[PDB]
């Protein structure tokens, strides 16, 4: 098995962050690809709130990806594939080689409109 919940809490992580608060703070931050996460309740799974300004909504796109869990100690956003934890799933999604130097897109939470813009 594998866990992940701990003291860690940079920005993308948030204790019970409202999906709507993520969308507004996401669009408000203006980071194309903002990424946030919060605990659920029914399955006790995690939800990833990410947004961007370059898609169906060129000026503000958002979507909360959640993880479903089956009674076989597994999780997934689509039964097509499922791991034993949310973090394990997200990591299994990228699995890219030496190309970048950091996962996730922009660590933003309930409120953190920084936007370095360089």
């Amino acid at each position: 098995t594998e866990a992940e919940d701990s003291i860690e809490m940079y920005e993308w992580y948030s204790k019970h962050m409202t999906r709507s608060q993520a969308e507004q703070l996401l669009k408000q931050e203006g980071k194309e690809g903002g990424f946030i996460v919060r605990d659920s309740s029914k399955a006790g799974k995690y939800t990833v709130s990410v947004f961007a300004k370059s898609t169906g909504d060129p000026q503000g796109v958002i979507r909360h990806y959640v993880v479903c869990s089956t009674p076989q100690s597994q999780y997934y956003l689509a039964e097509k594939h499922l791991f034993s934890t949310i973090p394990e799933l997200i990591n299994y999604h990228q699995h890219n080689s030496a190309g970048l130097i950091s996962r996730l897109k922009y660590p933003v939470s309930q409120q953190n409109k920084n936007a370095p813009s360089t």
